[PDB]
RNA sequence: UGAAGAGUUUGAUCAUGGCUCAGAUUGAACGCUGGCGGCAGGCCUAACACAUGCAAGUCGAACGGUAACAGGAAGAAG
């Protein structure tokens, strides 16, 4: 199974030669709540195009985060043009405390418990790449363990 | 046990960047409405000016006393 969510959707513009034509943008999120999550940016002349467009790029470009139990195994900086998050691990029954496209991020990779913010500009596209580029770098005790210690 | 953002500059973009909004609070005030209770709070302004009453007495077991009250001892009377 793998949950779907739109993020945001926009209507860009072209001027022509003559007039302006028009177009849409749609960001999604792809993940199974098992520590996989991917984006997506269509663009279509209609809006339901590109929005399954953004869905086919977002199920491709999947991911894999380290969660520890529905959570974070360590507070994570992420940056991308600007935009600037903070996670870090909560405790069980704090929610998802996350912002726009952090909260959809983090809820269909599979996280429950964060503590979240954004700094940066919080343009969408470069939240959730912060987002996703934070949650890749992660390291669980097992791989931290494997590239030193023991 | 602990942290959310949104809107607005462009034909559109991404930055910057301000403005504005969503929260909590109060010795509050105002407007409309108003049942009961409990518990609290109530001149933030003119350390402005103040009528009236009250807010510091008590002790005769310190003292001369004995005005005043009530008693005693009488006296003189009915």
């Amino acid at each position: 199974e793998l949950q779907e969510k739109l993020i945001a959707v926009n209507r860009v513009s072209k001027t022509v030669k003559g007039g302006r034509i028009f177009s849409f943008t749609a960001l999604t999120v792809v993940g199974d709540g098992n520590g996989r999550v991917g984006f997506g940016y269509g663009k279509a002349r209609e809006v339901p195009a590109a929005i399954q467009k953004a869905m086919e790029k977002a199920r491709r470009n999947m991911i894999n985060v380290a969660l520890n139990n529905g959570t974070l195994q360590h507070p994570v900086k992420g940056v991308h043009t600007g935009s600037r998050v903070f996670m870090q691990p909560a405790s069980e029954g704090t929610g998802i405390i996350a912002g726009g496209a952090m909260r959809a991020v983090l809820e269909v990779a599979g996280v429950h418990n964060v503590l979240a913010k954004a700094y940066g500009s919080t343009n969408p596209i470069n939240v959730v790449r912060a987002t996703i580029d934070g949650l890749e770098n992660m390291n669980s005790p097992e791989m931290v363990a494997a590239k030193r210690g023991k």
